[PDB]
């Protein structure tokens, strides 16, 4: 209850959502990227719909040649969920059979 | 009511939710993974819809070769619920008959 | 009004209908079969049009050598209606006079 | 507006309809049967078209040797309507003159 | 917005409708009957089509030897409408001239 | 947002409708009757189609020998509308020329 | 958010509608009447279809020998609209040529 | 969140609509009238369909011999819209050629 | 949370809409007028459908001989949109070729 | 009511229908095939019209050398109905007498 | 209920139908072709009417020298049905006896 | 449910149909042309009735010297179907034997 | 569900059809003309029945000395179809041999 | 779904048709006339059957001494089609050789 | 929670939307204008549908001879989106080929 | 709870959304632009629908000749999502084959 002239004062937390359909080649493909790396929390799932051979999802902090903070391998016809913080990019890798599937993610950031 | 210049100050608690459908092979399959292992509380259920033989769900703290903080065995046509803290991955194991079912989970974390 | 990345989310209820004409021998004859045994609700009637001697309709959960969840005996020239859930097959049994009649059924399932 | 991982959650109410023509002997004859006895609400009418002597309709909860939750006696050339809950079978009884008529019923159940 | 594990929770109101044609003898005849006596609201009309002498309609709560919650006398060639709650049976009485007419009723109940 | 175990809680408002054709003798004739006298709101019209001399409609609260809460006199070939609350019966009176006409009414009650 | 045991609590606003065709003599004729005089709001129009000479519509609060809260004079072949509160009856007056027309009105009351 | 026994408490805003067709003589003709003059907001249009010479619409607060709060002159074959508050009557004036057209208006009042 | 007996208290914002078709002569023609000049916000478009030569729309605050707060010139076959506050009338001016077109406007006012 | 940029968003359920006439040799013959194996629900009937000896219908998930999720044997002159999910092909087998009949099927898929 | 200026907004699903008669040579012949390969769902049947030797139908994704997503072999005098997605062309191959038959297909696409 | 003054608002999808008979020379001949190239979806067939040598149909986007989005070669006595989007013209090419046949096409466009 | 007094409101789409027989001289001849140039969509065909030398059809937007939005050249004994929007006139040009043929066109306009 | 007492409410579109045979003198002759000039859409053709010299058809808005909204010149032995809105009369002009022909027209108006 | 008599107190944020179709000449044309320049935020897109050569859109703060706060150049057949604050007018410039297209914009202002 | 006369006080966060379809040439093309560069957070996806060769999306802070805060390369037939802050323009670059696709983006700004 004391007056204070503080501009960068109260901070609110906000949430966003994204949904995409992806097709995987036999090279690492960027599926998501941001620049708010320090304060980000993301939850979601990856579903591998059609194709053969497992699909590998990797979260990178500090570019693709950074640090693999998380890595998941998903078989065809199944799904896998996650929640991760402090990541910069996400890449998917698949066999040269062009697997395809979905990708959903909700994102929290405490800025505006 | 005393002024204090404390940046990492008040912390709010937030909640997320995920839903997936899974198919189980006769090997351990990753169904969920995160990197916020120290402060996470998760509640949910697992339902085994079709197939034969029980399905085993295991929560791991410290990777798959870590410590099984929780393990549940669910028969076909029934369900089982849970709430767990400090876990890193979740894996499902089934018979080589490709059982399939659902997986729902709500996640609490006190960061942002 | 909270964002959630839940794939197996909202489920709708759908309805189908089937109509057939049947002839009954003096052995159990399969008249209907499915594999969605856990969530199925069916309403309908059976009409015995011509022949002699009663016709017996049996609903089975778990194959023909399962459990008779329902059994109805219908005389010639009359009808009988029903509604049943969790059944796997339906069989009709008649005298060795080759009775014949109709069979109508509406089916509800909450999947897609 | 609070996230909850509740599978057997919202329940919808559904309605079905059946129509038959019946012929009555001088013994109790099953005209309708179900196995969803706990949650069922049915409205309809019975019309006695031709024959002599009254026709008696009885609703049974717990098999034919159960409890007569409802009983109506209808004269020839007239009709009678009803609405009933928690019944298992319905039987009709007539004189040995083979009366015949109609039977219509709408069924509500709050499952799927 | 507080979680509560209450099974017999929200209740919906549902509506049904019935229509019949009736012939009246010189004795009380049951024209409608139910067993949901505590929560029922019914609106409708009675039309006396042919015959002579008035027709008397009586609503009973607690069987025919119960309490006449409502009684209406209708002349030939005219009609009369109503809405009533908490009744168990309805009976019609006419002269020994076999008057005939119609009977329509919509029924509300707040169960399922 | 405070939990309360109150059974007779929220109350909904429901609406019904009735339509009839009437013939008027030279005595008061009951055209509508109910037993929910305390909470009822009704709107509608009366149309005098054929005959001679005015037709008088009276709404009674507390039986026919009660209190005439409303009274309208309608000439032949014209109509008159109304809305009324707390009434128990309605009667029509006409000349001994057998006037005939229509009667429509929508009814609101806040019970179920 | 404080518990209160108040029966005559929240009040909802409801709306009704009426439509009639009228024929006007050379005397005041009642065209609408109610008994909810304190809380009523009505909007609508009057159309004079055929005849000669103007037709006068008067709204009365406190019976016909009350207070003319509103009065409108409408020529043949034209219309006039209105909205009025706290009135008890409505009367129409026309020349002795039997003009005829329509009358539509929507009614709001905040009771049930 | 403090209990208060205030009857004339919360007030809701309601909206009505009226549509008419008008024919204009060579004298001021009343086209709309009310008695809720203090709180009324009305929006709409006037369209002059057939005839010759302009048609003048005037809004009056305090009777026809009151104050012309608004006045619009509309040519034949065109339209003009408006929104006005605190008016008591509306009049239209046209040439002695019997122009005709339409008149639509939506009305807001914050009473019930 | 302090009790206050303030009548002109909370104020709500409401929105209206109007649509017209206009024909323009070679003089300024009033197309819209109000008397709530102090608090009004309007958005919309003007479309010039047929004719030749540009059409000029002018918004006036303080009568036609007031202040042109806004002025737009629109060619034939094109449109132009706007949002404006504190205006009293709107006028359109066209060549003596009788151009015609449409005019749509949504109006916000924070009174009732 | 929160904006979300989700492409693979709402999914609708669609239904198709097919009808054919078939002739059966003494080898397995493909009668239906698809590639949407993961989300498909099919209802229908098989009627054996002419020939001798039973006809066997088999549903396969994962090619003909896959898993027989369903198998039905139908005698000549009778019919049999079904509903099945997750199947890839359907084959019919008959005696070397060239039986012939019909095949009807309605197909549901929740993609587009 | 939030305004959004999104052009490529709601998308509807539309259905088309085609029927042809074909004659097959001893080389692959194109029977259907499109360019909306990414979103197409097609159901139908192929009937081999006259000729000798089986007829082979192949669906290609990515031109004729692409990937055979589906292949069916149909004998003479019988039929075969299908539903397929993501295909680019269809080809038929027959013996050098000029078999002939029909081809029906319904096509769904979610564009316009 | 929020008012918006948006002219180019809801868009409907409409369908047209055309049928012609064509004769082919030994030069490219225009058989169809439009100017709504951006939003057009067309389905149909081409039948080669009489002549010798194959007939080639080409769809062009951007004039005849544009891009061949589709090309089909049809033998004599057979047919070929198609569905195509974003095309501007269609041309047919045949041998110098004056083949002749039919051409049917249904056209969808989402404008008006 | 918000009341709005919008006259130029909902617009419907209507369709017309015309058929003629034409004879072509060696000068441009007007074959079709309108004045609703801004919103018109037309589909149809042109058939050249008898004569020699090609016939040229041209669609003009803005009079004959306007802009040739479309031009087609048709040989004798063949036909050509089209769909076009925003055109004002159509002209045909032929050799001085008096070719003759047909002309069919369906017209869509979204006005009334 | 909000009640509204709007008389000039929904408007339907209706269509009429007329056919005549005409003979043209060497003066302008009225061939069609109406008084619904503001909302009329007409499609049709004119065929010049016998005579010499061209025949000129003119559409007039605002009497014969009005504005020629459309003008077409048709040679003998040929035809010309049209669609036009907002016209008042139609006149034909021919050489003093008494040409004769036909005139067909379909008329749309959105009134009744 | 301290009483304060502050009239210009709480301020709400409101949103509007506009949609138009435009045709561009070879001069700057005003497409949007306002007078609330200090607090306005607008998002939307511009689509160039037909024509040749790029179209240039310019946002001006302080009249057309003000400051170009934003400028975008859009090619034919493509679109471009934006969000801008503090602008006064918008102008479009195109080649002398009369390009045409659409323009959608949502507007936020924090006044009323 | 201390009174303070602070105008630029509480700030709310608002969200907008935009959707477009784009066609890419072989030069950088502006697809989005703003002037609120300091406080903007945007999430969305880019989908490459048709064409060949990858499409490159670049976010620029400080004009096109500024700093590439983000850059993503997307192959044909796949998608890529993002969230970015402090950017000024967005550009797309494609091969000279005119690839086309979609672009969706939700925008947050904490001003009004």
């Amino acid at each position: 209850t004391n007056l204070s002239c503080c501009a960068n004062g109260q901070k609110t937390i906000v949430q966003d959502k994204v949904c995409i359909d992806w097709t995987a080649a036999a090279t690492a493909a960027i599926i998501y990227a941001d620049n708010i790396s320090q304060d980000i929390y993301a939850s979601g799932y990856l579903k591998v719909d059609t194709g053969t051979g497992p699909v590998t999802i990797v979260f990178y902090s500090g570019g693709v040649t950074g640090t693999a903070v998380e890595t998941i391998v998903v078989a065809t016809g199944s799904s896998a969920s996650f929640t991760v913080r402090r990541f910069d990019t996400v890449t998917i890798l698949g066999t040269a059979a062009a697997e395809t599937g979905e990708f959903c993610m909700t994102i929290r950031y405490t800025l505006s």
